[PDB]
């Protein structure tokens, strides 16, 4: 209920909403139905319009107007934003020539650069170009500023996930936005678009900036806005709030424009329908600027342009329908379109089975246009999986399509020529970011970036304290000129040991056998020195990885590799080793096809079996340092030990010896030499964390050791790629993947032929972070670098996405 007889009268956009039954005033009212009677007349005045004409300057105010060009209203704060301009012979900001802004140049009182936060949604990234014609304010911003060439979003690339991750941070597993539509089975509540459970605060996680700056004394507009309240409204509204007394006057706010997703959906990315609203997306810019400059702001204020997804050209008549693939289709429950999610119709029908409903929707149709997967089994880069509202099945849908569950949902519930939701790597779904004012640099150019890293920053922008989050805090040093946050690597928390020889042979019994009994002064003393570690340096080129937990673990140096080998979990935790573009790749000899040997330096007690793998039917092994590229026959017999070996079914062994004997020199000749760290991965919970000791499920068949979820590899090389890996004496170039460790290629629908046609496709779908293997191993890596710390999270943070 809301007893709406009070009055608006002196409380329009009031700041602080107050509770009900008394009737509101604030930006959000209407979408309440709370406003008091008065509200559309007082606070949503429209008469004589928007702009100020040659007549009405110095007129008497007169209150009923929208806004006013009369002498007094510089003072009020509230002249139509081009009053200067007509009434006073100044110019719009976009006809200035752009001029460093080295200090903020902010009025007396204002005690830190405000930040304006100017969203757009479905703004693509290629409109910075496309539309560069018509947006001159946009266009004056982005390249006077601080622009990237585009931001990726988070998947699912639709609205509110992506508007909450950029004021959160978060992954939206973690605040829970997972989708535009949700299920929670543990409050049994649905979320949608319409509708007002979605105003229930128990859907939104973690901690916006707006609530972060608002418990740190900052004052904050309130950032979101009735839909009917046309957009010059909110920048008025804006400009007024910035007008209040110092104790009284935000230092955050933040605009909002449906444009241009709305027509964007209706005509397409590109249709000929979408020059008008970028047209208009640019006015409103054009009426934030001019109006900051009245107020003496424009050199004041940090001004972030901000969009939070693409658009892709998306019809009718590309769709799927899974009433074309399973017989069952009335059991399910079908979240649909760019994305598919499936469950069970009712929880009392015990006859629904996943695994079915997952063969029945795999490599089905030749040109099939959308994947079926466990959520566990999803990319590790999209970080969809650790949440309740996700549910199980996932369709990954191809972009330009949807899915849908039967066909009578598509004309019953073509009609859109554009949408968004794909996979966060499609190009299509890139979007922009823009950084202007006296914080940002000047006219620099900063390379494509994640929309979780914007938190920090804007916490940076308010001399914020961040809340925990998902960006690495320090990788977009790069984009300001102070305020920049100077981190510390984290203290390595275990100490590696270094073993020496200390085991006979005779005391192993491990099931294991090596043709190595074939066999000096002069390369005796050569092979103690590569094991006491004389070629580490060619190997290990960014220093040793940190351990950042609490366990044992040993160094182990060999002629071609060095490797960090856990005692507890019986392999090595990151092996690492370098190949020049002249290394060359050889054979594993016939007589050496099975050879495992046992490591004199590591107990029996602390290593593998060969046992365990003759007994466990499912599961073979592989070597994370490869022996097809030893760099000699004698080197070879070190990448049969026991301390390289780790568990691999059969299947994976396809991809990973493929990865090896063929990718690895391949990258090599490329990129002028590489260096690889590779390891295992467990994350059997699936939270993108390195799993305790205690969370792994499922062991080599009667024995102790762990079966890796993932494996990983880190690739890096000279960014200037005239120099050898391993003589690089600038910024580096880094691509890494996290190969899901399954026990099938079902993945793969061309895995049946040679894997020189679907491996390392396969490869590029798993792309990710170095900043992803450290969550999911524990471990820190670069560093011992000549780089800067800040210029390595950047590196830590790359994503090698192998886009057009
Ligand atoms: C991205 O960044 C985020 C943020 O940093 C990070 O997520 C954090 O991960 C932490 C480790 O997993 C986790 O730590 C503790 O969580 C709870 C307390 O959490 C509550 O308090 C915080 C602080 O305000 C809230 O933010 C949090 O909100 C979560 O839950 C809400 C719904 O309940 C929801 O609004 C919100 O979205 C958020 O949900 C997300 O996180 C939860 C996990 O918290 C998931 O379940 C959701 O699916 C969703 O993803 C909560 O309100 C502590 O109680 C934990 O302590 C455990 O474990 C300890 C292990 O050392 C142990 O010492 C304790 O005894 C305790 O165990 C108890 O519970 C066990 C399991 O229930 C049980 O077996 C045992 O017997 C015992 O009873 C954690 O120490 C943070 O909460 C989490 N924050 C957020 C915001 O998500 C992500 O990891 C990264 N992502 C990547 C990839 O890096
Ligand atoms: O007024 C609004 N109407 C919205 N709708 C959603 C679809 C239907 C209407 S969202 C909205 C405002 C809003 C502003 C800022 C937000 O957070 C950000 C964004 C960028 C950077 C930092 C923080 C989030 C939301
Ligand atoms: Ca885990
Ligand atoms: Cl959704
Ligand atoms: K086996
Ligand atoms: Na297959
Ligand atoms: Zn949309």
């Amino acid at each position: 209920w809301t007893a709406t007889s009070g009055s608006c009268k002196g409380r329009c956009f009031e700041l602080q909403e107050v509770g009900p039954p008394d009737c509101r005033c604030d930006n959000l009212c209407k979408s309440y139905s709370s406003c008091c009677h008065d509200f559309d007349e007082l606070c949503l005045k429209t008469a004589r319009g928007w702009e100020c004409t040659k007549d009405r300057c110095g007129e008497v105010r007169n209150e009923e107007n929208a806004c006013h060009c009369s002498e007094d209203c510089l003072s009020r704060g509230d002249c139509c934003t081009n009053y200067q301009v007509v009434c006073k012979g100044e110019s719009h900001w976009v006809d200035d020539d752009c001029e460093e802004i080295k200090v903020p140049e902010c009025p007396a009182g204002f005690v830190r650069p405000p930040l304006i936060i100017f969203s757009v949604d479905g703004f693509r990234a290629s409109y910075m170009k496309k539309g560069s014609k018509v947006m001159p304010n946009i266009e004056k911003l982005r390249s006077c500023g601080t622009h990237a060439p585009y931001m990726r979003p988070v998947y699912p690339t639709k609205t509110f996930p992506n508007l909450y991750t950029l004021a959160t941070g978060l992954y939206p597993e973690s605040h829970g936005i997972v989708g535009n539509s949700m299920y929670d089975p543990v409050f049994d509540a649905s979320f949608h678009l319409r509708g007002r459970e979605k105003f229930n605060h128990r859907w939104w996680g973690g901690q916006p900036l707006w609530i972060t700056a608002t418990k740190q004394g900052v004052r904050a507009g309130t950032f979101f806005w009735s839909v009917s309240i046309p957009h010059e409204r909110r920048i008025l509204t804006i400009l007024q709030w910035l007008s209040l007394p110092d104790n009284e006057r935000p230092s955050v706010y933040a605009f909002y424009s449906e444009q241009p997703d709305f027509s964007g959906h209706k005509y397409g990315p590109f249709g000929p329908e979408m020059t008008n609203p970028l047209r208009e997306i640019d006015k409103t810019v054009g009426q934030l600027m001019d109006g900051l400059k009245q107020l003496r702001l424009h050199r004041c204020v940090n001004v972030i342009f901000v969009g939070d997804h693409g658009m892709e050209d998306v019809t009718c008549d590309r769709t799927e329908f899974l009433s074309n693939y399973l017989t069952n289709v009335d059991d399910i429950t079908l979240v649909p379109g760019t994305l598919g999610r499936i469950r069970a119709k009712s929880i009392n029908n015990s006859k629904y089975d996943p695994k079915t409903i997952i063969a029945a929707l795999t490599c089905k149709k030749p040109d099939q246009h959308f994947k079926p997967y466990m959520k566990q089994h999803l990319p590790k880069r999209l970080h969809y999986a650790n949440n309740r509202r996700i549910e199980d099945i996932h369709l990954l849908v191809d972009r330009r399509w949807h899915v849908a569950r039967k066909p009578l949902d598509v004309y019953k519930k073509c009609f859109f020529q554009g949408d968004h939701g794909f996979d966060n790597k499609v190009n299509s779904m890139q979007t922009v970011f823009v950084g202007y004012g006296p914080t940002f640099k000047y006219r620099t150019k900063v390379p494509p970036f994640e929309n979780i890293e914007l938190y920090n920053v804007m916490c940076d922008l308010l001399g914020l304290k961040p809340a925990p989050n998902n960006g690495t805090h320090g990788s977009l040093n790069h984009l300001l000129r102070t305020n920049t946050f100077r981190p510390t690597m984290p203290d390595e928390v275990s100490r590696p040991n270094y073993p020496g020889i200390m085991y006979l042979q005779s005391e192993f019994d491990l099931g294991c056998t090596c043709d190595d009994k074939v066999e000096n002064k002069l390369e005796e003393l050569n092979k103690r020195l590569h094991t006491k570690g004389s070629t580490k340096e060619r190997h290990l080129l960014y220093g040793r990885p940190a351990v950042l937990y609490r366990t044992s673990y040993d160094i182990l140096y060999h002629t071609d590799f060095e490797s960090g080998y856990s005692e507890i979990f019986l392999m090595p935790l990151w092996t690492s080793y370098t190949i020049s573009k002249q290394a060359e790749v050889s054979s594993i000899p016939e007589h050496l096809t099975n050879c495992v040997r046992p490591d004199v330096r590591v107990s029996p007690g602390f290593s593998q079996n060969c046992l365990a793998y003759k007994n466990d039917k499912q599961m073979s092994y592989g070597f994370l340092f490869p022996p097809y590229l030893s760099s000699s026959p004698e080197a070879k017999y070190d990448a049969f030990l026991v301390t390289n070996m780790v568990p691999m079914y059969p299947a994976f062994k396809r991809v990973w010896a493929y990865f090896q004997r063929v990718l690895v020199k391949k990258y090599a000749s490329e990129r002028n030499g590489v260096n690889v760290i590779s390891g295992p991965i467990f994350d059997y919970n699936y939270d993108g964390l390195r799993d305790t000791e205690d969370e792994i499920k499922q062991y080599v068949e009667g024995s102790s050791i762990p079966v890796p979820t993932h494996y990983y590899s880190i690739i890096t090389s000279c960014l200037d790629f005239t120099q050898p890996a391993d003589k690089c004496d600038g910024p580096l170039s880094v691509s890494s993947f996290i190969l899901p460790h399954r026990p099938d290629n079902d993945e793969s629908c061309n895995s049946s032929e040679d894997e020189s046609k679907w491996v390392e496709e396969l490869m590029k779908m798993h792309t990710a972070r170095v900043r992803d293997i450290e969550h999911l191993t524990g471990l820190d890596f670069y560093r011992k670098t000549s780089r800067s710390y800040s210029e390595i999270l950047t590196l830590k943070t790359y994503l090698h996405t192998y886009e057009s």
